[PDB]
């Protein structure tokens, strides 16, 4: 059996599991035949996936580079070093003015680490609301129920969109931020299409001495990229995660000011006062072990940020959201704001007649991926008038001006198909819609043509992290 | 610009970066090359690092199989329902009376994510104190400090062994449960060499009413193989990490009783409530998207626990450390608890006359991997008395009981090393005994020599993950 | 040794005491010479004093009537029960629909057993500013320190006046509801000249499901005697102390509702959950033992809060303070929120060039007892711009609407010395007044005139719970 | 005519005496006053406050507000009450025999229960640790409270309470189980008060494990401020850092609280840094503005009165006699067969543990009560629930206040004796095994009823024939 068990460890995993082998051989030909407009997904390099999938994941190593409660760290530390400086290099930060942990496993738990690092349990918060394009990780509450744990162990407190433009209402953050008295502000949201006010967010956080937080993970490759201005340029402590625009691995970054404060800053301290507060927060007080193939596969993504190549790709990313939002405006849809400053557009179909839900349950069976979303003037967060779109993903698989003007041709497609279920069906009910769309046979002939459709236009592009020659599934 | 960036995301590690490459490379050697002694450690197989390494990782999943908020997630769903399904299976529970989730990131994580599910802010942990072989996501904190952040947002107290014994001392466990009331009690540690008494902690929560938590994570592996008796006989929850002696990815699980608990004085059926607290503190309390090519990843390796090989192996990882303990003795060393039932040892250097970190630090110099530790006694966590070394990495490998006998005699030898460093060091500050450590001429000698008596045992063993013949550094 | 102790017992205060008996003798004499003008203050009744100062402070009754922890209660039983009887009586409140409960021991700590009851430790409370008007016991914080309490509790968050026109600006109060969300709105305060508008927070909190606490502590005398509208048309619970224009002894009620509420969705009757929470905060919760002296006194001020004499003075508290604010708008003063509706006015002296310290440091001088007041735009409550004045207390002596007339010249030429001693000082400091005031022999001679106008005013008019004849300090 | 007539009208009102204002409330109060000449009065934390300290509570001194401390008042008008709240402090610390340069006092806390709380808030944040006797080994709900249900005290909410307990072998504090328990907790504050504890403190043990702990140690002398006060038991003040007392109980005041407090230097450093304590501010501003609003100013100047009689020879006496008559009281109770906790007693009160009499305190108490003997049913050493008690708690202070000596309490352990035995014989006739059993046999037994009403009126012969204190006997209304 000693034998026999070292052949099942180092075994490829066709041989050993081809239940698995079959399910990602099948994510595959997702991936090459459909349209990815979940702007927060992308497709990352082959190069990371090597390294996320090396032996780096053997190791404990908790601590930082050279300061480990282990031994056997040597090269541990070479790449948990070499990710920093490169995290540093990514941005264009002057390495005596900001620090970088490169620990945290994700997004989310990334946020509640500074907060746990800067304020104390119960403390105040002040977030873009979740309904108007925030994210959990900085807290939401509905009338009854805390649904962020941000929300549990911090005291939180929205600001919003004016909802007659689109943009952030910076007036009444101000104005509320005088009665709440916040520790803390996030400049930072996942699914508005604007460039933030930083300058703005500072200008409030300086006069109620909070921290300002940006959470920057949908527009971090752009912000690497120097394709739109960089939160950097105002922000105390930024995060992000490394799996969205940036095209890394899952994961995620904390940068924050380090060394001497500004002139008229400095008082009974004059150094910045962030770096060991989050490095202790990240461990040890909220995680163990580092996970090193992540972090060395991050390495790998800073390097790629860094190329001509990359910064093409990210001008590309904006100018095929911009494409794509004349076109879809020309065809009659209404844009939250009015239109686009970066990688996504939010659709609010109000003026068509029908939901979230009942467009993207089509759009899902012609193999467009996408998601509902709220919108402002959406009487329930239960009911989404919205669907939210973007560039990064097929960008990356080389779709240009024109590709983005024919995905909207495609979801136009799709919305007058829902149009047609929602006309057919009996009820007012999702429930009847559903059946509708799952028993009228001329609608499935219609969804099932513009599948085809999709699926056909998809499949032209290359293939991102893997050969289409050796595909399991090429039809 | 489009044909030069897609050939940056399809070229391998090595074109793209050779760097990393290298470090990798070096790390693969470095895992040939030495004992590698940590008992958190392990050698996962090259079928989960090939589902780490895959285009798992584009997708966002939020949600739970078949509830999620994204479209797109037919083969996500498949692998995390997979994933499921042989959770239990590896631990032959009934899925009618157990559930599972498979998203938390890490062990740490996972143990925040059950107190926030059942517990409120600021409401009663006991759990075994960190200096006693605990860990830090069950909390700890210093007469001025919170360390850990469990000890920040609930309120913590510690159970602790019996000094003379070195076996937790379930009597005072019991008496301090009377005065201090907790809420949730912790059955699981880091640092013990002794089986849990699962029954008696059992007995304590239902006179407490208080949850019991089994932290797993050391011992999963020997649990799903049968060959230690099984936390979930007792437990309400068990958390567990999957990179240890599970040997699988860096990830984690969470188990929850679900159903039927009992009938009350009224005939009225009282159902398990876990099972959606747990669940909604992970998603979407706590964390974002799962991270699903650790997911796909984790059930490859949750299949390859289920063989006779495995098995086999965990019995081998067994009487390996009653082997090692046995000539530690033998070879005049004191173990914490006087020997060990499970897969680790914890030496206290007290009776040689000096301490962990001096003996680690020539551990690490002759290419021994380990931790210095806390033991009981130490008066000071800056100076820790002891070493924790254990079986399943090199196990892993091929080592069998004669092979440990011989990682005894050497882990000897670098003490006695360590020991003449400090005859020699003229201060008596650790900073003088690394001084002296670096430049003795005849002490760097011993330590080459031992270093190479080491590697040459080590390389002998096969390597799991990579094959030796493509190693980039085979001298 | 034994009858030593009984004469020291039961001899009278002048045989015991002659310090404190001469200290209240010289408190005698300034009550009878001066204007006491602080609207927080009145004189109660000699009876209300004989119960006060009975036998019933030696009773041990922790509990309720009839629920008492000890035996020999029979009689304080009888008290508390009428007191609490008489309370409901001075309301006019239905006791199936109101409770009461009596033995709270100020306002202060009224208050805070309310939020006790009915809200969890960090929960959300909305209150009037402290600067416009509010009172400390709802919370209070600075940019750097919370004041009250309440503030380190709880989680506060104020509202504001319109500093336009003096009164709430309930809009605000609204919108800024909508996003804090409290658990609980006070609608109370202690420098408002306004009628509350409890119809509209009644709204409020019925959109944000808040507890309406209204605290009327400043106005329970013109609520009982139904000369302004009653808060409990609306109020969930009502504080009140029992020594202001009720005219009782120090101490506090809280009442709350009980029975049935609504009727549900199922047509289920909802009722009440304040009583048992708010009886049980109070005892066990944050008190001992009643004070049972203090609860006897109470009771007798209830009876007389329902005389037909008793009404006519709240009706005359309310007309001397119209002909006061008149007075003083006649002579050129401003008045926050430009009059009163009920028993005080703040004056803003802001455009007589001179600060409410310095004025108040001239009426003390001259025996007119107020205090110095912040007023809406003041940027430091250290440097207070406005004076507080009212009628309760000189309105119980008889003083009618010419004798606030003459009150309110005297204030204004209490004024004009405080701007000559200004005009004269040698530098800008409050300590240059003070040395002015009191070594310069013109304006010593002009506060000894006015001081003596005063004290021949005040002295006309009856003795309120002593008699003059008997008075030490006749002269 | 009518404004006129109302006018002369309420301050008529305003100045009739309570006799005339209000007979229903003035019967009340006369009935009370009966009630106190007519009982034995053995609730070891009631006593008799002195006719001087009723008249100032009962003064003009309630109407002034004065938030604030002297000399710093938010109010104009209060150079009186200045001097009265002055000397008040004075003679606080005077009647404790402390240096003002070490000790300062806040004298404005309305009660005992708020000022521990008042303490708590200046010195630990929200959901810190404290550390106290065990409601039912003799501790009070001010100090925290849980069950197995629900929290009870809200200390026990706001902050975080843990117990220490009796070592029941012995009946006194488990010290080494506290000490042990200290290093789990680690509590941020310990209090070293009882109320129902027949022992003194061992101070030094606990300021030991303050000091290991580096805890704050709060001594809560409610009920024994006055044997501290007359020099006749070991001070708290040899060893506390914050001193909280009621001012009624044993000190014999008015219902209110004082709070004490270290000042100056704690310790120099290892750096060589003095450290002072940080006591008086974070105290004072807790008190107001934190946590209260304006000043009883007639309850500080009784309780200046009250603080004046604390020093005197005849205060001695006094609690010099009520030790000497627990003792005999003590005595008389061993004598007649009577278990007390600890053995003995060195303070004001005894606790006697029934079970040996095959009796529990809630029959027990039943009967006292019916016969005028006031005493309360008390948890010992041994129960089973904290809600079915085996003891009975008992004290001297009150009746001593009225002149009783041990002679005297000889009779009333004679009289408590008796009434045991008619509780024996009401559980001996009782048709059944419940309470409630016993309830309806002590409430229709004719001849046990007799027996009841000849003890009541031995009860009442006896405690009728000692002085009235604060009223005169002459002026009674209810003489019989
Ligand atoms: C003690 N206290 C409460 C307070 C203030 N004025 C009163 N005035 C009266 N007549 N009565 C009171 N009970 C009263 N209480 C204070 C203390 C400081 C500040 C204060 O200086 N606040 C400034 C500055 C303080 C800071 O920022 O640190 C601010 O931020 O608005 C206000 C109120
Ligand atoms: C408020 N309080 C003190 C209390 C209550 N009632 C009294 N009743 C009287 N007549 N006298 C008292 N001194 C008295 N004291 C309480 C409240 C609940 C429990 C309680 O529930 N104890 C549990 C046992 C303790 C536990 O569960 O931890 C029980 O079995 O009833 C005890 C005391
Ligand atoms: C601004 C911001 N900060 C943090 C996160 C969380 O990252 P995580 O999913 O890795 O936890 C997100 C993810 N956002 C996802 C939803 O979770 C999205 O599709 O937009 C984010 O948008
Ligand atoms: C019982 C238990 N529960 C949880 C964890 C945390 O797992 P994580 O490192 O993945 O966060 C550990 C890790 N234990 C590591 C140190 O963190 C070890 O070397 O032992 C653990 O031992
Ligand atoms: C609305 C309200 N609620 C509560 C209180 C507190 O009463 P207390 O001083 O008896 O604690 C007050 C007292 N107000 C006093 C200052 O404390 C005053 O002069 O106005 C109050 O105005």
């Amino acid at each position: 059996s000693r034998s026999s068990w070292i052949k099942q460890l180092n075994a490829s995993l066709d041989e050993i599991d081809p239940e698995v082998a079959d399910i990602i051989e099948l994510e595959k030909a997702r991936q090459w035949k459909g349209f990815e407009l979940i702007p927060s997904e992308n497709f990352t390099s082959l190069s990371v996936m090597q390294a996320v999938g090396s032996v780096m994941t053997n190791k404990y190593s908790e601590g930082y580079p050279g300061a480990r409660y282990y031994g056997g760290n040597e090269y541990i530390d070479m790449a948990e070093t070499l990710c920093q400086k490169r995290a540093l290099e990514a941005f264009q930060l002057d390495p005596s003015k900001w620090g970088v942990n490169v620990q945290s496993l994700s997004g989310s738990p990334a946020n509640f680490q500074v907060y746990t690092a800067l304020l104390k349990p119960h403390e105040r918060i002040m977030a873009l609301d979740l309904p108007h394009g925030g994210h959990l990780s900085h807290g939401y509450q509905t009338d009854t129920k805390k649904i962020s744990a941000v929300s549990i162990f911090f005291e939180t407190m929205p600001y919003r969109l004016d909802e007659n433009t689109g943009y952030i209402d910076y007036d009444q953050l101000e104005k509320s931020a005088v009665l709440f008295r916040p520790k803390l502000i996030v400049a930072g949201a996942s699914a508005y299409a604007r460039l933030y006010d930083y300058a703005r967010i500072r200008k409030v956080c300086n006069k109620q001495k909070a921290v300002m937080l940006a959470d920057m993970a949908h527009i971090s490759g752009l912000v690497a990229a120097g394709v739109i201005p960089s939160p950097f340029e105002y922000a105390d402590v930024v995060t992000t995660t490394t799996h969205k625009s940036l095209r890394g691995p899952r994961g995620a970054m904390i940068f924050f000011r380090k060394g001497l404060k500004e002139i008229n800053k400095q008082g009974k301290e004059v150094m910045y006062d962030y770096e060991d507060r989050i490095n202790q927060a990240v461990f040890p007080g909220l995680q163990g072990g580092p996970h090193n193939h992540t972090i060395t596969g991050l390495a790998v993504a800073l390097k790629q940020a860094r190329t001509p190549e990359y910064k093409a790709y990210q001008d590309q990313v904006l100018r095929n959201c911009s494409k794509f939002a004349e076109t879809l405006l020309a065809k009659g849809y209404d844009l939250v704001s009015g239109g686009t400053d970066n990688h996504l557009v939010l659709v609010n179909l109000k003026n068509k007649g029908i939901d979230g839900s009942r467009v993207e349950k089509v759009l899902e069976l012609v193999h467009i991926a996408a998601n509902k979303n709220t919108v402002p003037g959406d009487v329930s967060a239960m009911v989404p008038g919205g669907i939210r779109m973007g560039t990064p993903a097929l960008t990356s698989r080389g779709f240009i001006e024109e590709d983005f003007a024919k995905v909207a041709e495609y979801f136009d497609l799709a919305v007058k198909i829902a149009l047609k279920i929602k006309a057919e069906s009996q009820g007012t009910k999702l429930k009847d819609f559903v059946a509708t769309m799952q028993s009228n046979e001329k609608l499935q002939s219609e969804m099932s043509k513009l599948r085809e459709m999709v699926e056909e236009y998809a499949k032209q592009f290359p293939t991102i992290g893997f050969e289409k020659e050796t595909m399991r599934y090429k039809e």
